[PDB]
């Protein structure tokens, strides 16, 4: 409700800011996202009211919870309430890896897939961007996926579908490049332009993922890295395989 029941702790990132915040309340750690809205248009205001009830609307242990709303209307600022994930995003995980030459274990590659797997299901369900920076981690082994997405980038993780026309199998193929990145500490086709990008994911080609991953998890990434989406497997297909086990889910 108001900004005083919240102290800043300090900055954690640089859309404004965000903060690690304690609720005064019962002391509570929690993170807001700082907007200022001042330059905004009306039009601009009222969809972005629109996102905001959005946000407040979903609610589920592998999506990033929503807390609170708080207007600031003498700084014009907006601050967006939501949990702490200690274990920051999943862009942090690889870069850390590919810069210390270290492979992350298969455990949490099936943690991430299972969980995601399940975030991405309840999205078909209610009607996000599927990529490392939107993907979080608490202290709890959770894993849980963000609100980025609802050009001088290259898009590592178009579906051939896209790249053309025109699909919840697109989805699969997305979280396919991000479990690749995972495993390989790379994307799956790599480029310098977005046409050579274009021309790699129309050949469908890849590299193994490391050998110290099972043939068994190699095999499910591959399938989803399909060029037909219809071969692709479902969300109810991944989570069948045996690789997947309650322990994999989220657990509070
Ligand atoms: C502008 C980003 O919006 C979101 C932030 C969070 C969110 N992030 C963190 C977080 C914690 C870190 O500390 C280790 C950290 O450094 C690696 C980090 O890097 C980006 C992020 C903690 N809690 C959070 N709730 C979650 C979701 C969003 C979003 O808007 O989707
Ligand atoms: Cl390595
Ligand atoms: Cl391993
Ligand atoms: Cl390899
Ligand atoms: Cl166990
Ligand atoms: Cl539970
Ligand atoms: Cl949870």
């Amino acid at each position: 409700s108001r900004a005083e029941d919240y102290e800043v702790l300090y900055t954690i990132g640089t859309y404004g800011r965000c903060q690690k915040i304690r609720r005064k309340s019962d002391g509570k750690i929690l993170v807001w996202k700082e907007l200022d809205y001042g330059s905004m248009t009306e039009a601009e205001k009222q969809m972005l009211v629109s996102e905001v009830n959005l946000l407040r609307e979903l609610k589920h242990p592998n999506i990033v919870r929503y807390y609170d709303r708080i207007i600031d209307r003498t700084n014009t600022t907006l601050y967006i309430v939501m949990e702490y994930c200690e274990g920051g995003d999943l862009a942090s995980v690889i870069t850390k890896g590919t810069k210390e030459r270290q492979y992350l274990d298969e455990e949490f590659v099936l943690r991430v897939m299972t969980q995601l797997t399940l975030a991405l299901k309840e999205c078909h369900r209610r009607s996000r961007d599927l990529k490392p920076a939107n993907v979080f981690l608490d202290g709890k082994q959770n894993v849980k996926l963000g609100d980025f997405g609802l050009f001088v980038g290259t898009p590592y993780y178009m579906s051939p579908e896209q790249m053309n026309r025109m699909n919840e199998k697109s989805d699969i193929w997305s979280l396919g490049c991000l479990l690749y990145e995972l495993c390989a500490l790379m994307p799956p086709f790599t480029a310098f332009s977005q046409k050579e990008l274009a021309g790699k994911i129309r050949e469908g080609k890849f590299r193994r993922i490391p050998y110290r991953y099972s043939d068994e998890l190699n095999e499910i990434i591959t399938r989803m890295l399909n060029l037909k989406d219809y071969h692709r497997p479902s969300v109810e297909e991944i989570l069948e395989n045996p690789l997947i086990l309650e322990h994999h889910h989220h657990h509070h």
